[PDB]
């Protein structure tokens, strides 16, 4: 027989309950700014689907990061478009400053607030306890925000975080993966980067949610505590999910396949084995040991679950005493 089916725990019919434009993506008419208003300064990198550059809007003065997409199917762009602009607004969202095509070319442009980031690779390392809980908390309020909006962000990891220090600015950026969540709708699994990838997509469980957010989350805080990037460090797709093993166990592995009636593929068999499920202290140094609390370790376990509908929403995440000290500083 086939899995069982799944439905988020939280916001589950919120797209049901909007108006079919609101998450109908294939039909929205892409509103088209002037490419003359717009005059690239330099390149600021690439990604599969895109080359980014800094401009200055010539009308305004004001400097803005240029999304210039490689081929992709227009429905692609129109679901990147769509959820920006029924996010706009939202806590810690990258904002969607206007969308351009170039005259001859037809090549499409996405036109973003600038952030003044500092690298990751540069800005972790200097990181004190305090600042990982503070950006997490910020983290979080645009995931609880774009879960309530009925979409999964589909692609949390460091790169896609700008985070201005100096102003203790953080915005969640490119949006070129997220979906509109649907009850009983099956996802791509092909999703997110190796490192951040669920345990849901790698075997191949289609049926997923927001959840997968949280646990892309979780990967995300173990590199920061424990200061180990990647946390976990696969060769492979099947590799990944023998990493995770390693540290939660084989045992809630198989109680989470059977639970779900996953058909594992066969590659698995030979290479999962048999685990114990790790103590988080076997991670913890003297180079870390100021990142890592028994908070730290309680909220990451909670996030760390194969289990998506067991791990914790993001407004029960905000909920947690490893932000007590964050949530009492901004009342
Ligand atoms: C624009 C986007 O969606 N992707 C993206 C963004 C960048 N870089 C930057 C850099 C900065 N600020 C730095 C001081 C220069 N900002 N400020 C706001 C935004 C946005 N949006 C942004 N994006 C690099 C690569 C990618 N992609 C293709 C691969 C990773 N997913």
């Amino acid at each position: 027989s086939g899995p069982v089916p799944s439905r988020a725990r939280v916001y589950t019919d919120v797209n049901t309950h909007r108006p079919r434009e609101y998450w109908d993506y294939e039909s929205h008419v892409v509103e088209w700014g002037n490419q003359d208003d717009y005059q690239l300064v330099r390149k600021l990198g690439r990604g599969k689907y895109s080359e980014v550059f800094e401009a200055i809007n010539i009308t305004n003065n004001e400097k803005v990061v240029v999304k210039i997409l490689k081929p992709v199917k227009k429905k692609k762009i129109k679901r990147e478009i769509k959820i920006l602009e029924n996010l706009r607004g939202g806590p810690n969202i990258i904002t969607l400053a206007d969308i351009v095509k170039d005259p001859v070319s037809r090549t499409p442009a996405l036109v973003f607030e600038h952030v003044n980031n500092t690298d990751f690779k540069q800005l972790y390392q200097t990181l004190t306890d305090y600042d990982i809980r503070f950006y997490m908390y910020e983290i979080l309020k645009a995931l609880d925000y774009c879960h309530s909006m009925g979409i999964m962000h589909r692609d949390v990891k460091p790169h896609n975080v700008m985070i201005d220090h100096e102003h203790r600015k953080l915005r969640l950026i490119d949006w070129g993966l997220a979906e509109f969540y649907h009850p009983g709708q099956e996802y791509n699994v092909r999703v997110a980067s190796r490192y951040f990838k669920g345990p849901e997509l790698l075997v191949d469980y289609q049926m997923y949610d927001y959840s997968l957010d949280m646990w892309s989350l979780g990967c995300m805080l173990a590199s920061m505590i424990f200061r180990k990037e990647p946390f976990f460090h696969g060769h492979d797709n099947y590799d990944q999910l023998v990493r995770i093993a390693k540290v939660l166990g084989t045992e809630d592995l198989y109680d989470y396949i059977d639970k779900y009636n996953i058909e594992l593929d066969p590659r698995f068999n030979d290479i999962l084995g048999r685990h114990s499920r790790k103590r988080w202290e076997r991670f913890v140094h003297s180079e870390n040991q100021h990142l890592v609390s028994p908070e730290a370790l309680d909220f990451l376990d909670k996030l760390l679950r194969y289990d998506h509908q067991s791990r914790l929403t993001a407004r029960e995440a905000m909920e947690h005493p490893y932000f007590y000290t964050v949530v009492k500083d901004q009342a």
